């Protein structure tokens, strides 16, 4: 079987982006955020302390005839921006665009950070990443591509993301007419429980290529791109007037220029990100200071190809039993 959804981004900079999701019986559709750099499936419901819920659709357990309380089992996850939330676990019936998987882990929050209680268009998320970095105690559970693995057609799943635009999210098979060209594979390790893979190099603007390895993982949930401190560096060189800005928290630059592209390597195949991706507008309402889509990783401690490098490609997360990363332009 396959599946196939619609994502959206949740506003007119690409900062996430949302999937519908049917979960229970009846169906109750959640937005979720799809993120390949967490393996939990959380849920703002109506469990969740009602003072931290602003505009979010609720998933609501006691109406749906298929839920089941998982007895004694609970849930924390902190994420790398300091976001955090937690709860207790039912199972239930999950379905994304026409696939459906019975007895998903649906983990229902009963307190969520600052962080989530203001993205009022953010329902929940839905890991992607390998189920070991699952949060349930005592019973560690199964992401609902691990558990939607055996039925489907090929044990893939592909992100087709917009640049202010909608995109799809595929399971189950590979469209060959979304990208162009061939799509480049290249290894994962699963040692950190992340997609995570390693990069042959980089290039800024039309400058030379700087073949040089880059370890780091493939996230849809974070939005930006995060590498080392020297790449970072001489990226933002080339833009006249832009800065590190420690009361910002990272790179600016004069709105009125004009960004070069950025290409990093997938083994021998390269990947453009044109420069217009890598604007994120400016720090606040009615400033000419703007924010830059490339940061530096040095505080984080590893190295993050988010949305505005994922954005540019068209990738396949091939969870064969050795994983692999697929690369294609589009
Ligand atoms: N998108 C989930 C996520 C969030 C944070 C991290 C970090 F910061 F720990 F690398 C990885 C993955
Ligand atoms: N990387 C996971 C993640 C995704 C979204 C959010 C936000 F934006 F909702 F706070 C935080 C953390």
């Amino acid at each position: 079987s396959t599946g196939s959804a619609t994502t959206t981004p949740i506003d007119s900079l690409d900062d996430a982006y949302i999937t519908p999701v049917q979960i229970g019986t009846p169906a109750q559709t959640l937005n979720l955020d799809f993120d390949t750099g967490s393996s939990d499936l959380w849920v703002f419901s109506s469990e969740t302390t009602a003072s931290e819920v602003d505009g979010q659709t609720i998933y609501t357990p006691s109406k749906s005839t298929t839920a089941k309380l998982l007895s004694g089992a609970t849930w924390s996850i902190s994420y790398g921006d300091g976001s955090s939330s937690s709860g207790d676990v039912y199972t239930d019936t999950v379905s994304v665009g026409g696939l459906t998987v019975t007895g998903q882990a649906v983990e229902s929050a009963k307190k969520v950070s600052s962080s989530f209680t203001e993205d009022s268009t953010i329902d929940g998320l839905l890991g992607l990443a390998f189920s070991t970095l699952n949060t349930v105690s005592p019973t560690q559970q199964k992401t609902f591509f691990d558990n939607a693995k055996a039925s489907l057609d090929s044990p893939v799943f592909t992100a087709d993301l917009g640049y202010h635009a909608p995109g799809t999210y595929n399971f189950g098979f590979i469209d060959t007419t979304a990208y162009t060209g061939s799509i480049t594979y290249t290894a994962v390790s699963t040692k950190q429980g992340f997609w995570e893979w390693t990069s042959t190099g980089y290039a800024v603007g039309s400058g030379t290529f700087k073949s040089t390895s880059i370890d780091g993982i493939a996230d849809t949930g974070t939005t930006l791109l995060y590498l080392p401190a020297t790449v970072v560096s001489a990226y933002w060189a080339q833009v006249s007037g832009a800065k590190s800005s420690s009361s910002v928290g990272g790179y600016v630059f004069p709105c009125s220029a004009t960004l070069p592209s950025f290409t990093f390597g997938v083994g021998s195949a390269r990947i453009v990100i044109p420069g217009d991706y890598i604007d994120f507008g400016p720090i606040s309402t009615g400033s000419s200071s703007c924010f830059g889509g490339i940061q530096s990783s040095a505080g984080i401690g590893i190295n993050i190809f988010g949305d505005v490098a994922l954005k540019a490609a068209f990738v396949v997360f091939n969870g064969a039993t050795t994983p692999t990363l697929g690369f294609a332009s589009k």
